[PDB]
């Protein structure tokens, strides 16, 4: 099972808007089969297809379709690991103007 070790922006951080979100897991994850829901104050934020840039597939990149405006974001993730276990979790962060 893939478990989330760290993310950028970090959980409970307040940051300038990030270019994308990067979730680093304890096991490789499958970008095709993993799903992420990004929302702000209870409204869906559109994202692109997911990606794992590294050979080991341990960092998942979530790219918003348009730049992130200020406010309170929630990330709900549903990972499929490279050994094909499903796991899920969630966290939040804030974007400042």
């Amino acid at each position: 099972h893939a478990h989330l070790k760290s993310a950028t922006p970090a959980a409970d951080s307040t940051v300038a808007a990030p270019a994308d979100l990067r979730l680093t897991f304890s096991e490789g994850v499958e970008a095709t089969f993993t799903k992420v829901s990004l929302s702000k104050d209870g409204t869906e934020v559109a994202i692109k297809g997911l990606e794992t840039p590294d050979a080991d597939k341990k960092t998942l990149v979530v790219t918003p379709a348009a730049p992130l405006a200020a406010g309170n974001y929630k990330v709900v993730w549903n990972a499929v690991s490279v050994d094909t276990f499903k796991s899920n979790g969630e966290y939040s962060f804030k974007v400042k103007k």
